[PDB]
């Protein structure tokens, strides 16, 4: 049968299904199957009134628990090629321990399952019981780290939110891997520019048992069995075609600048946020400062952060400021420099993230409260997590939709990852300190003012710095361009322009 | 269509379906539309058991959410010609979370809307955001807010309840506004003259881009584009005549009189009291004083009004008490100097307001101890909050119905800004501190005793101190007339008789 | 149509059918209409399971609220010859807050009532307002009260507990009023005697606009339109005959003995318990102690009660020890002096009593504990509050039984009053402090051992000592015996004998 | 009809459901009715979905209340020959307020009852009153309190777990009491090797009004009347036969060795933990000591001891060392000398005990931590309670299987104790610190290495140490064997292979 299978139901359902219908759309549609314990009546309803384009794939409620084997067959476990266990809403300790208790039941299945099973882990701190009892057959995203991480790496890089929605969605361009024998004996450079449609990024290296390198060396020899990981536009856009005329020519600025210190304000005692902690020390330039403005005492702080494995004696990058007070509270954020950060941050916090409408009201509250206190004292990127994804929706034409993060994105990621299971270790990666992450660099690196050459131009100088090129943003553009389906033409750039990159530090 | 749509489902729910159903009685009858997250059956008997008459108008029932697009389409969204947010029963920052996402919801519909949004908000915190959203579209109306003004104008004028409930409400007279060509080039003093069955209060001033000035100078000429806001009897019933045969003259006593100090008494800490002590202190005379009787205790209120905005050394007119106690127990009521308050509001603590049930079976308790323990030591206007409408009426037929003010002026306040949008700014200036208010005046001031002349010569001579004659209330009358029909002919008056008048400070 | 008509669902329910079904037996039956927010299918099948007979009654559900109109008319409420509001099971003032709606709609009913509403009362303090707004229609039984007094008399008096739900409840014999005018000019003494099926208590007097006095002056002389009140078996069993030949005699030992001081413990903190306090220390001997074992901290225990208006340091009667601990905890018990009291009463702590089942087993946890810490150091009535009547009948062929007073007897009191509504009065004199009460008497005030005389000869005896004589308990009988049935008999009595007499003190 | 009633829904009824299905086999199946407040439609799916075999076992339900006679005799409570009182999940206290008034409701029935009641009691301080008001009728297993006993026997001796889950429930062999007159008159010693298929274990002693003696002396002679326990695969797969030929012959190693001091480790505050300690200090060797490791603070553990009837300071043969701290978090752990225990019992603590998922998550989570901390810091019996049998279930195919004890072994005991009431004294003495209790028992005590004989020459050795031999575990199995069924043949043995015996201290 080789559908989808989701178990549960959240707020995330509807951005989930959207998503593996654009991934579908490429082949007429396909099948997902949904099971939760519901009503099966109430559950089509809802699905009827959902407002996106299902695109030739249908969506099948049935009504039963995954810990019944029963109802499992209800929906033809065995046959699916995914089995995605949604998260509950609300507690996260619940909701993992019913994932855990879910994929137990997965791997009792005695037919076996034909797909991996992608579980949605709530809290970092259950990751490994779940990933020992899951053996082969899962892969765990866990929401919560993944927001974070996401939400530092947009704090430090404006720009980089649109990127990320854009890459980690089916929407636009996103990473593929596939096999691609006529390549076997070419150098990975030759392979770099092979593509019309397409930026190799990596390979799947056949002799280390499958695992993926990102951003391999240049002279890297494609071996029987390697598999070619790419940006593109769908899973079969894109081919290798003889190889284009591309001039070499030398980086014009080939500088490493010393990297300034920065100010960070987090607003909100988000759970785990030690996590969050670690992930900036490991990021920012020595010097910087870490501000946490939050209503936990100043006193019992640091026993949260060290039972939370963080030893604050042993920051290399980061000091920690402490401020107590109500972020929906004028008075006491008025107290705070917020002209002076560099970013800041609204993060769901801890005590009452179990309600998804109410802490997104708290943090929509703060952004305006930061906003108008600014304002007002006239004579910095700001970032606000949003829980349920509705919201973040329906603040589309609202200018406050430049300013939220929310957990669309990890119904995308899911997505990624039910549609590809070997994708989770390059996000991971792309998420972590080390290795290579995505970098917004400016122009006069890579070429002067006027300069006329290619995209393909650009992508080889950026390969005399380690740089994968996989995109740009045009000076008076509103939108990045991931993947620029126009690689062999010469146009004029500017030193306003700027170029997005995957790089090692 | 040009129905109105409610969405939601409220205690208050009754109460505005009665104010529309008596709005749209001259029609002959209307159409609603209630739209709710409830069985559609259940909706419908429900609103066949209300009690009062429909008077023609129709209600229809459906069942959904107003987030969702397809379920606005079954209520016909694009064609009503206005949209009333009902606020949820309960917690307040829950409500103001829903009315902010039914607002965007509702201007993402594509077709458009024909009419404005009514949103009722709970609290004033909330209240900036919706409209940062809504645009152009939506009107709020702070329950919460209005409440508190409210009682405290009728605080300190007794009587004035009885006058707003009449004026907010379509039973007897209210506010409306109308273009009238005839009038083009007359004089606003001989307007205010003009209609045998309405008293002129204001002109909405297309130069000014449609602002209504209420109270304007008797020189005023009317110009092309500009309307009349009148008090009438309903929306058909008046029109203008002949100018009629006013005598003029002078006024007796135009005296200022020193304003004595007044004090009140709050009992309960209500939700953003600091927003009620900063009207109070606009409000009152110098050397004023406002005891604070609740169960806060004294050293920890000044942050709870700091942190709401209110700078307590910085009060002009009033002095603070602060007493601790249980407003539900006698012994520590009887510790106030209860005989010495001008007045005394009882009102909803904010520990209990989100069920209404309890927070009105407090202040019920409260009105009958503070009443028995004065009665019980012998040898001041009482005002309590009821937060449930359906109370309020089944307290109509006892006494204690004179001391209650209740939530059914927030319904009548939505229905009037659902007739007309126009209406809220001028409900805005006469609850606010600032500007024009109502206000009750005794005779002696325009007339002599026993003085034979009609409500129009008295009209006359009241515009001579700025201010508009609204309405009167005869020595021994239970009730005030507001736009006394009889308006040209003599009677001798009183100087028992009041006058209620629109002025200024 | 004349019906009983219950308005409300409670764990009291069953048991107040019971009551009634017994009152309207001698007219062959009755009808009695439910109406309750629960589904009518539910309620029939839960009338349908009940496990007493209904003995002619038929029982009707309706679902509806007492609030709505056309929900009231659906139990014909305006031709009900009485209306019993129930009360909510769980918080009091929550329970009480639904009364006062519930009156407040009743009185609004335009046809009129023609009955009177029996009101179930949760808590004393919030009777006062349920009494004002009914008026003449209302009749409150404050349940909480009425236990706690209940409980305190038959602490005083083991024995009292069998007589008092005898007197109660509808089985065996009760207090009935009715009219003689064959009785007008006859002496109340006369009266006495001359029901051979009745014992006459008091008399309504005319005169007086119907107030019941008890135990009246043997001289008073019946007028027209006075009616006797009498304990009888039902309302058609008794008649007046001629008078009966009783001798005369005196008292052998008409003497008032010293009262001995009481030593009395109360485990747990009852809601209002201050009430207790008082009737406590109004019904005991100088130098009596009142015990207090509960979890309150004891230096805050002063404040609960005078905030509660008891003033402990104007107390006449008693002293008051306290000690803290918890009541079902064995080594907290222990250190109690359980031996030494003449009676211990375990109270529904305010703590757990908005759960019957909850109060209930801790209630009979500390029972077993108590008796199982005193059986267990070896080398004094306990009386144990059960809040559901449900558990009081499954302990009832367990010796268990003995030792519990249980909310069946507030059943009792409403079949009571809804049955006569002047028996409200009756009953507030009895279980008051003030005026006449019941008491358990020795044999040898009345007569001497072996006398051979009839019932109604000591009961004249009795009168010497101005008490009614309302029946005995033999030496050896399990039971007493009230309005004994043969009055003129002669009998041989023992000094062992009891009598049970109303009395003032 | 001699069905089994369950009444009652819990986490256990599937478990204790296969139980009744597997000691019923024998007979072609038989019949279990189940009452319960539920829907009885939603009931049959539930159990249609069950995933053991039924064994020709009919499950019948019905909705209805355990208090309710129509309910009642709608299961034909009269003619079962078993009712079982299943505990309600959550709170201990409320499930044990049910279970005494369902016993009180089955004590009512008129008819009288065929069977027994078994009652699953979830707290021990409840249990005496439920046997007092259920007399002759009732059988209490007080499930909190065996799990607790059963994992001290685990953590004291590894490898009893999987004797107790053989022996407890009823797949292999487990106990039988049955007459054999023909055995009337012969010694205990010589009815010991009687039962090819069966182990003699003790006698019921008519004499002593059926009271059953666990390893009776060889010298005692059979009585009429006399009934014999053995353990046997089933009720029906066993008899005497003549006497089989064994030789007898002397102990080698007949010794008492020094019993070693034992630390254990208690992770978390159970509920009434204090009868674990007791239970403990009358099991281990003096100088032995127990850790507990949880959240409440030391200062006032003492005192929760003391309340529980625990005397610390009259302790015998254990210290305890307390240590504050968090059981899910790493750092506190890692203080603890984890690596010194001989045990770690991992307790699911009373503040999270209502919910089982949530007790159970955090038990496993302290699992996995104490597991990954000892390995970690690289250059002991660990057991963990799972309150649900589904969870331990679905760990089955897990490594983490062997760390767990759950409460299907309470679904096993209720089964044994419904099956034969009997059974519920041999197991509280195997269960209690005194008299017989089971024990794994090295091999050299009982003969030399390599030596041939046959198990029944093994088990009148060890009558000589007043010990009954029940099975073995030989040196590389994975079970051991109970009731071993090739009794007189002879093998090599090991000094490596182990004993199972039954024994007094
Ligand atoms: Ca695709
Ligand atoms: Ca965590
Ligand atoms: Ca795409
Ligand atoms: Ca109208
Ligand atoms: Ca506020
Ligand atoms: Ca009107
Ligand atoms: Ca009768
Ligand atoms: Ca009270
Ligand atoms: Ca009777
Ligand atoms: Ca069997
Ligand atoms: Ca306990
Ligand atoms: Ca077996
Ligand atoms: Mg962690
Ligand atoms: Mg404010
Ligand atoms: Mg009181
Ligand atoms: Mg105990
Ligand atoms: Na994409
Ligand atoms: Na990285
Ligand atoms: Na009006
Ligand atoms: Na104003
Ligand atoms: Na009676
Ligand atoms: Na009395
Ligand atoms: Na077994
Ligand atoms: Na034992």
């Amino acid at each position: 049968q080789n559908h989808t299978l989701i178990l549960g139901w959240s707020d995330k359902l509807g951005s989930l299904l959207n998503q593996l219908a654009i991934a579908n759309e490429s082949l007429g549609g396909g099948t997902i199957a949904v099971m939760a314990e519901r009503d099966k009546e109430d559950m089509e309803l809802d699905i009827g009134k959902m407002e996106f384009d299902f695109k030739g794939t249908s969506v099948i409620c049935r009504s039963g628990s995954p810990l019944i084997l029963a109802d499992l067959k209800k929906v033809s476990v065995s046959k699916a090629r995914t089995i995605i266990v949604l998260a509950e809403d609300g507690n996260a300790d619940q909701s993992d321990a019913r994932a855990l208790r879910t994929v137990l039941s997965l791997t009792g299945v005695k037919e076996g399952l034909r797909g991996h099973i992608v579980v949605e882990m709530s809290d970092l701190d259950n990751e490994v019981l779940v990933k020992l009892v899951g053996g082969d057959l899962v892969e765990t995203v866990v929401a919560h780290d993944v927001i974070g991480r996401l939400m530092i790496q947009c704090a430090r890089q404006p720009g980089l939110a649109q990127i990320w929605e854009d890459i980690l969605g089916f929407e636009n361009c996103e990473f593929y891997i596939k096999r691609w024998p006529q390549l076997d004996g070419m150098l990975f450079e030759d392979v770099l520019i092979s593509f019309p449609a397409a930026i190799p990024c990596g390979i799947k290296v056949a002799s280390y048992g499958g695992k993926i390198i990102l951003n391999p060396d240049d002279s890297y020899v494609l071996q029987e069995g390697d598999e070619v990981l790419v940006i593109a536009e769908d899973d079969d856009t894109y081919a290798p075609a003889p190889l284009p005329m591309v001039r070499r020519g030398s980086l014009p600025k080939d500088f490493v600048y010393p990297k300034s210190p920065e100010r960070i304000l987090f607003c909100g005692w988000r759970r785990d946020m030690e996590d969050m902690i670690t992930v900036l020390d490991a990021s920012l330039a020595p010097d910087s400062e870490l501000w946490m403005f939050n209503d936990v005492p100043e006193k019992e702080r640091e026993k949260k952060l060290i039972d939370g494995g963080l030893d604050i004696s042993r920051l290399e990058n980061i000091s920690l400021v402490n401020r107590e007070g109500n972020a929906v509270i004028r008075r006491h954020l008025e107290s705070l420099p917020l002209e002076s950060f560099d970013s800041i941050l609204i993060l769901a916090d801890e005590s009452v993230e179990d309600s998804a409408i109410q802490a997104d009201s708290r943090s929509l509250a703060t952004l305006l409260l930061i906003r108008d206190i600014q304002a007002r004292r006239l004579p910095t990127v700001i970032i606000s997590e949003i829980l349920d994804p509705r919201t973040k929706n329906l603040l589309s034409m609202s200018k406050i939709s430049d300013y939220v993060l929310s957990n669309e994105l990890v119904s995308m990621a899911l997505a990624m990852v039910a549609e590809d299971r070997q994708i989770n270790d390059v996000l991971e990666e792309l998420f972590a300190e080390e290795g290579n992450e995505m970098h917004i660099r400016q122009a006069d690196i890579y070429l002067r003012e006027g300069e006329e050459m290619s995209f393909y131009e650009i992508m080889l100088r950026a390969r005399q710095r380690r740089e994968i090129l996989i995109g740009y943003r045009l000076a008076n553009a509103e939108r990045a361009v991931i993947n620029p389906p126009a690689k062999t033409g010469r146009r004029k750039w500017s030193l306003k322009d700027v170029f997005v990159v995957i790089t090692e530090k």
